[PDB]
C-alpha cells in the first residue's frame, strides 16, 4: 500500500497465458512491437502539438530510448509520447484491448502466427515473451506519474510513481526470464532494430553499458 491491485479482464489473462506458454521460438518480435507503441505515443503528442504548442512544454525532445541493464537483467523501452492517465493506464493500457484479443485468438486458428499479434492492437503483450514481469511507469500530461506492473498470473498492480519524473512519456521496463539475456546484447538489439524498425519517424538511441 498505497498498492491497487486489479484482476486483468478474463480475455488478456487467457491471451497473456497463450504468450507465456506456447512455444514460439521468434521472441525477437516483442521489440518491433513495444518501439511501434513508442512511435504511436509520440505520433499522438505530436498531432496534439499542432493544434497547442503548450502541449510540448513538458519535454519538447521526441525520441525513444532502448536501455540494457545486465546488472537489473532489465531492457527498458523509454519514450517522450502522450504518455497514460491512471484511467488509460487501467482501461488495458489504453486500448479495446478485449476486442482485440477475440480477433487474435481466432486468427491463431486461422492460421496466422504469434508475430501477427500488432495487427490485433495487442502487440504490447508480446513483452511476455520474453519478460517474467513488466513494469511500466508513464507521465501525462494530465495527471500525475504512475507505476503499473504485472508478472501475469491474472492480476496487475498501479500505485503512484514517487521515483525519477520523466517529465512526459512512457518507460516500459521488461524485467527478462533468466533464458532471454541475449536481448541485452547490443549487436543483437542493433540487429532486431535494423531488421523490424528500420522505418520509425523518431530517433532511436541504443544505450551502451
Ligand atoms: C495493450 O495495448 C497497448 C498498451 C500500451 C500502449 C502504450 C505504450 C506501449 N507499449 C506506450 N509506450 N505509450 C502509450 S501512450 C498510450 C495512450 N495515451 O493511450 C498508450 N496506450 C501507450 C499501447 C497499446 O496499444 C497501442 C496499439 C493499439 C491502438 O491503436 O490503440
Amino acid at each position: 500500500e498505497e498498492v491497487e491491485t486489479f484482476a486483468f479482464q478474463a480475455e488478456i489473462a487467457q491471451l497473456m497465458s497463450l504468450i507465456i506458454n506456447t512455444f514460439y521460438s521468434n521472441k525477437e518480435i516483442f521489440l518491433r512491437e513495444l518501439i511501434s507503441n513508442s512511435s504511436d505515443a509520440l505520433d499522438k503528442i505530436r498531432y496534439e502539438s499542432l493544434t497547442d504548442p503548450s502541449k510540448l512544454d513538458s519535454g519538447k525532445e521526441l525520441h525513444i530510448n532502448l536501455i540494457p541493464n545486465k546488472q537489473d537483467r532489465t531492457l527498458t523501452i523509454v519514450d517522450t509520447g502522450i504518455g497514460m492517465t491512471k484511467a488509460d493506464l487501467i482501461n488495458n493500457l489504453g486500448t479495446i484491448a478485449k476486442s482485440g484479443t477475440k480477433a487474435f485468438m481466432e486468427a491463431l486458428q486461422a492460421g496466422a502466427d504469434i508475430s501477427m499479434i500488432g495487427q490485433f492492437g495487442v502487440g504490447f503483450y508480446s513483452a511476455y515473451l520474453v519478460a517474467e514481469k513488466v513494469t511500466v511507469i508513464t507521465k501525462h500530461n494530465d495527471d500525475e506519474q504512475y507505476a503499473w506492473e504485472s508478472s501475469a498470473g491474472g492480476s496487475f498492480t498501479v500505485r503512484t510513481d514517487t521515483g525519477e519524473p520523466m517529465g512526459r512519456g512512457t518507460k516500459v521496463i521488461l524485467h527478462l526470464k533468466e533464458d532471454q539475456t541475449e536481448y541485452l546484447e547490443e549487436r543483437r538489439i542493433k540487429e532486431i532494430v535494423k531488421k523490424h524498425s528500420q522505418f520509425i519517424g523518431y530517433p532511436i538511441t541504443l544505450f551502451v553499458e
